[PDB]
DNA sequence: CGGCATACG
DNA sequence: CGTAT
DNA sequence: GCCG
């Protein structure tokens, strides 16, 4: 009834088991803060299974036969169904370790390994980090300075204005080049932490050298608060606001049109969806998938794709629109 | 038990 | 090390 | 933590 891989089932943005999935995702996040990628993955997958169910789970027996539910995830759900709360989840929520690793890793430029080291050094607050700025990278200094704005959700309204701005600079850098909205907003989210754009050009090869030209023009318009040949740019944009402005994270990515379907697929996510899709491709089909292409290692050939639909067909999967990739 | 996605900056 | 989905 |  329920396939094992998230890429084999539709997952809508909103669903019927929100509280249960959020609890399991707390445990997934905490596992990640402790370097347990395997446990993170299982809890993520179990959470996603519930997102894909057609109705609420009300009794423990409804978990029987569901992939990725074993003793641990089942007990989490059991406690939530019986008591409305899971003691393990609540203990994580209020732990100093969890709250601080969450606070630190949310900083642009800070990963788990950096946050862990800072935690072991006794640091606990953002002001603790501001006191010793000589230990910060330029990227972390930017992430810390802009942290408050970057913690404010980006609205769909913000996205349209940013897209117009990016297209203006893209059109000057290379007439005919296109801008596609990707990431969470393409999956139908109404808010997000950042905005993701994919840029290409209909004439293979014309996109070479494009991203530096785009960035130079955005920077000349005074719109870049922070950025690093290249094909991915992780920026902080100055977004106009009523009588002011706010910092917003924007990712710009360039791909040649031959690779565009693969890059669109990868950059549209979700993160779990893409990991599961790549896992499925390799383990079930013997094909190697990334945001550049799909490789047959036996024939030593790349699949040509003209669309996302092509890629799902190549992999023997029913097509899923972006709004059903919210694994 | 081994595996857990796969890149770029 | 960071970043991305 | 769970699957095959
Ligand atoms: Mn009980
Ligand atoms: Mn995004
Ligand atoms: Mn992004
Ligand atoms: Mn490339
Ligand atoms: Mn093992
Ligand atoms: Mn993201
Ligand atoms: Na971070």
């Amino acid at each position: 009834w329920m396939p094992a891989y998230a890429c084999q089932r539709p997952t809508p943005l909103t669903h019927h088991n929100t509280g249960l999935s959020e609890a399991l995702e707390i445990l997934a996040e905490a596992a990640g803060f402790e370097g347990s990628e395997g446990r993170l993955l299982t809890f993520c997958r179990a959470a996603s299974v519930l997102k894909a169910l057609p109705s609420p789970v009300t009794t423990l027996s409804q978990l029987q036969g569901l992939p990725h539910f074993g003793e641990h995830s089942s007990r989490v759900v059991q406690e939530l169904l019986e008591h409305g709360v899971c003691e393990e989840v609540e203990r994580v929520r209020r732990s100093e370790r969890y709250q601080t690793m969450k606070l630190f890793t949310q900083i642009f430029g800070v990963g788990v390994k950096t946050a862990d080291r800072w935690y072991r050094e006794g640091l606990r607050t953002l002001d603790d980090l501001r006191e010793q700025p000589q230990k910060l990278t330029q990227q972390q200094k930017a992430g810390l300075q802009h942290h408050q704005d970057l913690s404010t959700p980006v609205l769909r309204s913000d996205v349209d204005a940013l897209q117009q701005v990016v297209e203006e600079a893209v059109g000057q850098a290379l007439p005919g080049a296109t801008v596609t909205l990707t990431g969470g907003f393409r999956r139908g989210k109404l808010q997000g932490h950042d905005v993701d754009f994919l840029i290409t050009h209909p004439k293979e090869g014309q996109e070479a050298g494009l991203l530096p030209r785009v960035m130079c023009r955005l920077q000349d318009q005074g719109l870049i608060l922070y950025h690093q040949a290249f094909e991915r740019s992780f920026c902080i944009f100055r977004l106009p606001q009523p009588g002011s402005w706010k910092a917003v994270r924007v990712d710009l990515v360039v791909a040649p049109v031959s690779q565009f379907p693969f890059a669109l697929l990868g950059w549209t996510g979700s993160k779990l969806f893409q990991r599961e899709l790549r896992r499925f491709s390799r383990k079930e089909k013997g094909l190697w998938l990334n945001s550049h292409g799909l490789f047959d290692p036996e024939q030593k050939t790349f699949f040509q794709a003209a669309s996302e639909e092509d890629i799902f067909r190549h992999l023997g999967l029913e097509y899923l629109p972006p709004e059903q990739r919210n694994a």
